[PDB]
Parts: C-alpha cells; sequence; structure tokens
C-alpha cells in the first residue's frame, strides 16, 4: 500500500519546495540505500522542515527500512504523546493492529473502534519503535492512516 503512503507523503509535504519535496519523495523511492541517506538527511536537520515535519518524515522512512535506526527526538516524541496509557490498553492494541493485516483493516480499526489521538499514536509508536514485530504491510498502513488522519484536517 506504499504507493497510498507515498501519495499521503506527498501530501503531507505539500507545502514545502518542490526539489525540497522531490528530494525527499525521490529518495524514499529510491531503494533503501537511498532512503536511508534521506533518514540521515532528515535527523540531522539540514533541510527547512518544522520539527514536527521532519519526525514524521523519519517515521516514515524507519517504517519502511527498519535497519535505519530510531531518531531520539522522534522516540521520544512518540513517548510523551501516549504517556497516559495503561500497558494493558497498549496491549490491546498490539493485538489489534496485528489483527488488521493491512492498510484497510488499519484504517478500519482507526475508524470503527473510535480511537483517540494517543491510542493511534500508540499504533505509530508499534511500528516506529518495534518494527521487526510487524509486518511490511502493517508498518505500512499504520503509517499510511496516520498520514492519512493529519492530512484530512487540512
Ligand atoms: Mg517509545
Ligand atoms: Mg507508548
Amino acid at each position: 500500500a506504499h504507493e497510498i503512503l507515498i501519495a499521503e507523503t506527498e501530501a503531507f509535504l505539500k507545502n514545502v519546495a518542490p526539489e525540497t519535496r522531490t528530494a525527499i519523495i525521490s529518495a524514499i523511492t529510491g531503494g533503501k540505500s537511498a532512503c536511508k541517506s534521506a533518514a540521515k538527511l532528515i535527523k540531522n536537520e539540514h533541510l527547512p522542515l518544522m520539527s514536527g515535519e521532519a519526525t514524521t518524515m523519519h517515521i516514515v522512512m524507519r517504517c519502511l527500512y527498519p535497519e535505519i535506526k530510531p531518531w531520539k527526538k522522534a522516540s521520544d516524541m512518540l513517548n510523551k504523546a501516549t504517556s497516559s496509557l495503561k500497558k494493558s490498553e497498549g496491549r490491546d492494541i498490539r493485538k489489534q493492529m496485528k489483527a488488521a493485516g493491512d492498510f484497510l483493516g488499519v484504517e478500519s480499526m482507526m475508524k470503527m473502534r473510535a480511537f483517540r489521538d494517543d491510542q493511534i499514536m500508540e499504533m505509530v509508536e508499534e511500528v516506529y519503535d518495534h518494527p521487526d514485530d510487524y509486518t511490511p504491510d502493517i508498518r505500512i498502513g499504520t503509517i499510511t492512516a496516520w498520514l492519512r488522519c493529519k492530512n484530512k484536517k487540512s
């Protein structure tokens, strides 16, 4: 569903410059080495992105290629954003994510269970903190659904 992911990332980045957006999108669709390089560029904050835009893009990139190490700024952010969740609540979310299977499943899970922002964000934290615990379909689906949610507020 990486095609839909790319589309949502493009929309998420609509307000940045072309070359810049083009540089990011071209890299993330350019293979593992290209995406890795783009993630390093992102975390070093050389591009003129807002803090939230940079962390969002690093999450997208690590979700695509989990060999990319975690950026503390993004990691810490997801921790704070979900700090009010009981461990039991997160346990339920892990199971439900897995059972969701793919993008359509994950989107449906978020909507039909009327998830709060913190619950959505716990799904994103699961894929960012523990990408290897989830299939590519779940990682991409979760991040796509998350980006779709944000873009609908634009
Ligand atoms: Mg965490
Ligand atoms: Mg958490």
